[PDB]
């Protein structure tokens, strides 16, 4: 009688892109005694949310449904709650906005997220990021500094550790044990373009590390096995890594 609306009726605008069945599922929520962080908004197999389905049915990367949503969680106090609203199944456990955001490779996007107040320390630790008997599933690293790294993004990351918000733990670690550095080790396959490519992450992640934060040795942190970055890449059999490691390591004696 008042505009009510329900959960697929929001799905569906979110994903044609239609913004008039929006505003008025707002008086909806403003009158509707209830927040959008509610269990009957969320996909009860997965906990799909509407700023989930929005960054999975995105047009050309852009959407005026992800800020009409992000303005009605503002408006809701529920805003902290969605920005960082997690799967909850057992195959893409952990992942949020962020990540997918990382995934697509748009900036804006990351920065939107980030400057709401999203978690920088997210772990998806999902059962699809993680080894097993094949196809291990596109293992990064189970963080957004290290899904930033492994996906050949440079300035994703610089806006990560360098954010007016919520400065990104370089030194942190995975479920697995992992750091970002680790993550970069792992994701090498031997040949020259992403050897290369590996090499200058590494290059630049071990630049900021030292310019952010000049106390923390990066180099010798050691994974759940009590590893250590060369003692991965040896193990792995990641000839360039091992010989970037020992060439930086003969180099710049400070």
């Amino acid at each position: 009688t008042l505009r009510l609306y329900d959960r697929r009726s929001i799905f569906e605008a979110v994903a044609q892109n239609n913004c008039q069945d929006l505003e008025s599922l707002l008086l909806f929520l403003q009158k509707s005694k209830k927040h959008l962080t509610d269990n009957e908004f969320k996909d009860p197999e997965t906990g799909k949310t509407c700023l989930l389905k929005a960054m999975l049915n995105l047009h050309d990367g852009q959407n005026t449904t992800i800020p009409l949503l992000l303005e009605i969680a503002r408006q809701t106090d529920s805003l902290k709650e969605l920005v960082n609203a997690s799967y909850t199944d057992s195959y893409y456990k952990g992942q949020t906005a962020l990540h997918i955001a990382i995934e697509r490779r748009n900036m804006a996007l990351v920065t939107l997220l980030v400057e709401n107040g999203a978690d920088v320390q997210a772990a998806a630790h999902g059962d699809f990021f993680k080894k097993t008997k094949g196809r291990p599933g596109f293992y990064f690293g189970e963080l957004p500094l290290s899904l930033a790294a492994c996906t050949n993004q440079l300035g994703i990351v610089k806006f990560l550790l360098q954010n007016s918000w919520q400065t990104a733990d370089i030194s942190a670690r995975d479920s697995v044990g992992n750091t970002v550095l680790h993550a970069l080790v792992e994701v090498a396959d031997n040949t020259a373009d992403n050897t290369k490519f590996v090499t200058s992450m590494y290059n630049e992640i071990l630049m900021l590390g030292a310019k952010l934060h000049p106390t923390l040795k990066l180099e010798e942190l050691t994974n759940k096995k009590g590893m250590t970055p060369l003692a991965l890449a040896a193990g792995t059999g990641k000839i360039g890594v091992l010989a970037y490691i020992l060439q930086r390591e003969i180099q710049e004696p400070e």
